């Protein structure tokens, strides 16, 4: 029940993150002098070095909040693909489902110990 124990979780995991080669297009911000348009169908670029930087800086109340950024990174790869057989996008499902694996148990242990505190 420790409501603290999702930030190393969430470190931890990160680093696996990177060291997985399906991370290497989302590892720092999409570089918009090779996709020049990027801006105009994506409103909010999201990377991995971001996601670490936020957590690092004590700017995550809750591995809920950390999640929805990480999954935002896959929805900006969706939106921006030309295709659902593009290769970066094919990365970001395999990393997606690698993710969401993994992070599972993270916020099921956070909402657990929430909810063991204000029993
Ligand atoms: C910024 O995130 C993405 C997501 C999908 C994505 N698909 C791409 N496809 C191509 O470049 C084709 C050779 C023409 S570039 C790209 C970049």
């Amino acid at each position: 029940y420790d409501i603290q124990a999702w930030k190393k979780q969430c470190e931890e995991l990160l680093n696996l993150i990177f060291q997985c080669e399906d991370s290497e297009p989302f590892r720092q911000p999409v570089d918009l002098l090779e996709y020049p348009d990027y801006r105009d169908i994506i409103d909010t670029p999201m990377d991995f070095a971001t996601v670490r930087e936020t957590l690092e800086a004590g700017n995550y109340e809750s591995p809920m909040e950390l999640c929805k950024d990480v999954r935002l990174i896959f929805s900006n790869s969706k939106a921006y693909t030309p295709s659902k057989r593009s290769r970066i996008y094919s990365m970001s499902l395999r990393l997606s489902a690698f993710f969401e694996e993994h992070i599972s148990s993270v916020l099921s242990d956070y909402k657990s110990a929430l909810r063991f505190h204000k029993r």
